[PDB]
């Protein structure tokens, strides 16, 4: 059995049998397998454009794609952009969970940030992708496309998107980048859109701009 170099969360994640597959164990209930069905029934293309891939399911494991299956050097953040349990956000509107390299950069997932420390954070996992200012402005740039779409496209989703995280993807070489959706165990069906998660992404967006802007 191989573990998967998780970079935050609790759940047991395993590489799969077969290349390009991680498998996840529903810890709790089978709520996110409930709701990647509700989501394929209900809202297909949000399904496609933003989520991992569900290829199916054994017993209490889902077979989601493996994000990090096609980068030679990836780095990974994950940031929490739905309401977490009990605690107001490390950052305001989002939590950074983790991402490749913290523990040099002293980072806690529980210590509360200012504006200040939480865009130094995401500084600190850029400096991998190295001092080509035109590659990493490309990778930023490309997150934003896809970021700036999730936001319109969740005004129109009556989902309560309590607990999903984003997972942010670059190679070390900024030849290729990612963002999707994931962790679906704690989502809920309303009759609204949700305000708090479209204010999350905002933010990022907006913080995300400035990286990309600022020479
Ligand atoms: N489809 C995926 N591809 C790659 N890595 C993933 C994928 N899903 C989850 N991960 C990794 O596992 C971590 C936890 O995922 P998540 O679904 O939030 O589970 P948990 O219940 O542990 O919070 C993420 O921070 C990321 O590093
Ligand atoms: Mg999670
Ligand atoms: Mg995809």
């Amino acid at each position: 059995i191989r573990i998967f170099p998780r970079i935050a969360g609790r759940s047991y994640i395993i590489y799969g049998q077969t290349s390009g597959i991680i498998c996840k164990r529903m810890e709790k209930s089978d709520n996110e397998f409930v709701i990647y069905n509700y989501i394929s029934e209900h809202y297909d293309k949000f399904l496609k454009k933003y989520v991992p891939k569900l290829y199916g399911k054994n017993n209490d494991m889902l077979l989601l794609e493996d994000l990090t299956y096609n980068y030679n050097n990836p780095n990974v953040m994950d940031v929490k952009i739905g309401a977490r349990k009990r605690k107001s956000h490390t950052s305001g509107f989002f939590s950074i969970r983790g991402y490749t390299n913290s523990h040099d950069y002293k980072f806690d997932p529980d210590e509360y940030l200012t504006s200040e420390s939480t865009i130094n954070h995401i500084k600190n996992f850029m400096e991998a992708g190295g001092e080509n200012r035109d590659k990493t402005k490309q990778v930023l740039l490309k997150w934003i496309m896809k970021l700036s779409e999730l936001a319109n496209d969740l005004f129109e989703i009556n989902l309560k998107f309590d607990g999903v995280s984003l997972i942010f993807i670059y190679d070390d070489d900024c030849s290729k980048c990612d963002v999707n959706v994931v962790d679906f165990s704690r989502v809920k069906l309303i009759d609204t859109n949700d305000q708090m998660t479209i204010s999350a992404v905002t933010n990022l967006i907006k913080i995300l701009s400035e990286l990309a802007d600022n020479p």
